[PDB]
């Protein structure tokens, strides 16, 4: 019934795509008390346009809003323009900053269009990087947690070569990913999670038979994490421990270790959470759908599912 | 309901464990015609013991058998003894040799006890090594293919550290794994399979953005394999390609890339195939269960499932 139990920022994404419309459709479905917890970031001109189209002008007067990503000309639904790409980033940047300052507790970003952003002369390799940028952090102090089909898997390393990942793996890096993910677990509604840590090597090195990495890295980190009062198993072979399915958080050492389970078990309904400082940012799982922008075809299911996940009750 | 469509060798494993028992229980379940296609390798003294226990002396006279791993003293159920470890290897070695010479078309090995084998002074790091040894092959020509829930995944590297795996990965090594696995696919009943190759790095390096390894190793190997008239896709991100579920054989670069999907989708029903030369050897998916040996309560389902897989029709 009630799916929003905390303050959230909602950036409307590309103002020429379906973002604005699906924002309105989602808010419409919430209670009045729930809407008052969602602050919207984006050009008012685009919410106005979407509202006239969907016939939801009734809803704007009940809407908490902050102008961001203002445009210099009227909205053009369906069109890829540099100005809409700038709007996209400006709005998401405004939402993130509201989270960094503590006005809200998490952020959702409606769909962006990669080309739009690029044609504005702005570098963009996904939400993990953007968040790193806006917060003043190295990209490897922001972690990606995938959530899908009961699995939550945080990744200690992400988009780099296996060798490069192995060379950067330290006890401290593992610890950071876990504390970041555990804090994120509180938000998702699991205050005291059971955590499993993957081995770097097959069979978590099987003592030291298959390498020293786990002795040096995952084993020390698990002991440090227990001393701080965390319920932690491992390191264990990622295959073996994942299969048992008795943990609320798995910790993956390498991209593929976490990405394979999630995409196999949840090809259609997974969330990608970028975590950094206090900020948890999740997309919706779909594109901006330029061809149907303004045409009343896109429903807000995926956004509502993201809101529900980030807005869970303690 | 006929599951055996070719000649097989069945090595009964540790004669003190549940191997002999589960051999008898599985053969019992077959037709008379089917039993005549399964040649049994092991000490007769242990099949005698198991038959009295399971009340299947009726079955022995209709059994194709070759003495191998004879004992010098009576069988002792439940006991870990060096002589039982030697028996184990001798009998599996006898079955493999029947496959190399072409008396049979594949081998199944009932459970071994690793300690027993070790106490006999015999080096043993799993079936891949044994088979390399007996056949006169380098250990890096012998590959493990996991089969479970429709997925067939051969591994280019296996039980070693990630670094060590990356350091030996070459175009030629990938090629060998594929040709070994393709030949094995014929046996399993997929004569001309569609092959997908995993990337070494996330997103198969995304060109060269996440490392050089894929451009040096998987990309050249896929081209060499196509020119020889094989239907091969990739390299692709293991997550992405696995998710499409439109290939008869996946090629994993690293242990975990293949072991995670299999143990997630099939925590019981996974078979492990050691491939070398023309010889395909599969374990049963469980240990020798010394605690229950002689008690007559061991389930032959896993063995029957292995027989069905290796005895497939086409
Ligand atoms: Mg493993
Ligand atoms: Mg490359
Ligand atoms: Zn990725
Ligand atoms: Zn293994």
């Amino acid at each position: 019934m009630t799916i929003v139990h905390r303050r959230l920022a909602l950036a409307i994404g590309d103002p020429h795509g379906i973002g604005p419309e699906i924002a309105l459709k989602a808010l419409q479905q919430l209670s009045a008390t729930e809407r008052s917890l969602i602050k919207v970031y984006g050009p008012w001109s685009a919410l106005e346009q979407a509202a006239q189209i969907c016939q939801m002008e009734s809803l704007l007067q009940d809407l908490i809003h902050e102008e961001a990503g203002s445009l210099a000309q009227p909205v053009q639904c369906g069109e890829i323009t540099p100005q809409a790409g700038l709007s996209t980033v400006q709005s998401a940047t405004a939402a993130i900053r509201a989270c960094e300052s503590g006005e809200v507790d998490a952020v959702i970003a409606c769909p962006h269009h990669e080309t739009a952003i690029h044609r504005a002369g702005i570098a963009f390799s996904g939400y993990p990087s953007l968040l790193a940028n806006v917060l003043g952090m190295n990209e490897d102090e922001v972690f990606l947690m995938l959530v899908g089909a009961g699995l939550r898997i945080v990744h200690v390393t992400l988009h780099e070569s296996v060798r490069s990942a192995l060379e950067r793996l330290s006890p401290q890096l593992v610890i950071n990913a876990v504390d970041a993910a555990v804090q994120t677990c509180t938000l998702l509604g699991v205050p005291k999670p059971q955590v499993a840590v993957f081995g770097i090597n097959p069979h978590a090195s099987e003592g030291q038979l298959f390498g020293l990495e786990d002795s040096q890295i995952t084993v020390p980190a698990v002991e440090t994490l227990r001393k701080r009062g965390l319920t932690v198993d491992g390191p264990m072979g990622a295959d073996m421990v994942l299969a048992q399915r008795k943990h609320d958080l798995y910790v993956a050492m390498l991209h593929d270790q976490g990405h394979i389970p999630i995409k196999l078990l949840a090809p259609n309904g997974a969330s990608a959470l970028s975590i950094g400082g206090r900020v948890v940012l999740s997309s919706v799982g779909h594109g901006s759908a330029m061809d149907i922008a303004g045409r009343g075809v896109a429903d807000a299911t995926a956004l509502l599912r993201t809101i529900a996940l980030l807005g869970a009750q303690p």
